């Protein structure tokens, strides 16, 4: 490609585990890349671990690779299943009204992802109404999720990326995502799907 | 706060000229970013261009601004307004099936963001129906904007920053952009406001 030496880019990924300390990383926009250099090389990959990537991109179709880069970053990213909610459960979540602006949520690489401003006392959720009023997905087509955020003892920071393969998107139309929002209170996202 | 010197992130951000070739970057998460320092002290500021910028953090509330950073690349980003779609342009934008799942968009800043796999011959446009048929917005309370895509002689790369604060959110639900998909066809995305 046309790519110089000086520049960076930066995506969320997917830690792949080669050989021991060996790893690759599959990136939601990038797709695979091979790490043919790093700045970290006592960096401890996690097989599954959800990272933000910073790399410099160097070669393309690299031994069976979309990519081989220089690693300069990995910052490890909260990795989370969606939980279901029960009557056992239904009040361990919480559901703080946190969400402004300046949060961003989205779907890649088959994770809901979410950053709460920066990733520079807490229990942040994904759940799921399975208890037995919840008819509200039966008659409308989507899969309806819940965002819950709870503090202990007292400003919303942070990054977290939410598996999503654990959900059956067969004849559904999306997935809806309901926020706590602190000015407007409860309110939807809307996730269209193919 | 607690950053290292060692640390790097990035935004998107709309460049704001001070004196001359002096800038703030205005960030979509972080707010507003004063370079205290640089990699790139020969970097032209236009105000109100967009930009990818990475950033080292130093500092919290510097001087009126949000942080004080060490700029080390500011990528600019193709930045443009919603275009009114009449009877004289109708032809004038394409549409070309584009769309696949590494594509990704968003709003920030008061920006549509987009970003077609990576940034590193073509019109990108987003457009509004303004001809006399378009009576879609009117019974179901979005504003309806289409994503246009267009080749000359022939595989998607780039990003663009498409400017919203031409549209009148007043009494509206929010906005939805209409996708052509490659696999898909014309597929529909939902942005609720508020």
């Amino acid at each position: 490609d046309g790519y110089s030496l000086g520049d960076i880019a930066v995506d969320w990924a997917t830690v792949r585990v080669v050989g021991g300390d060996t790893y690759s990383l599959n990136a939601d926009r990038w797709g695979t890349l091979w790490p043919a250099a790093t700045a970290i090389p006592f960096y401890k990959p996690i097989d599954g671990q959800r990272v933000i990537t910073y790399f410099n991109p160097l070669y393309d179709n690299y031994e069976g690779y979309d990519h081989a880069v220089k690693v300069e970053h990995n910052y490890n990213v909260l990795t989370k299943q969606v939980e279901d909610l029960t009557a056992e459960n239904e009040s361990e979540f919480g559901n703080d009204p946190v969400w402004v602006n300046k949060d961003m949520m989205w779907i890649g690489g088959g994770y809901l992802n979410v950053i709460f401003r920066q990733n520079l006392k807490h229990l942040v959720s994904l759940v799921r109404d399975m208890r037995a009023t919840a008819a509200e997905g039966e008659d409308d087509g989507y899969i309806h999720l819940e965002l819950r955020y709870k503090t202990y003892d007292d400003q919303a920071n942070g990054a977290v990326s939410f598996n999503l393969n654990s959900l059956d998107l067969t004849g559904k139309k999306g997935i809806k995502v309901k926020l706590n929002s602190v000015k407007d209170g409860e309110t939807e996202v809307v996730f269209n799907l193919k």
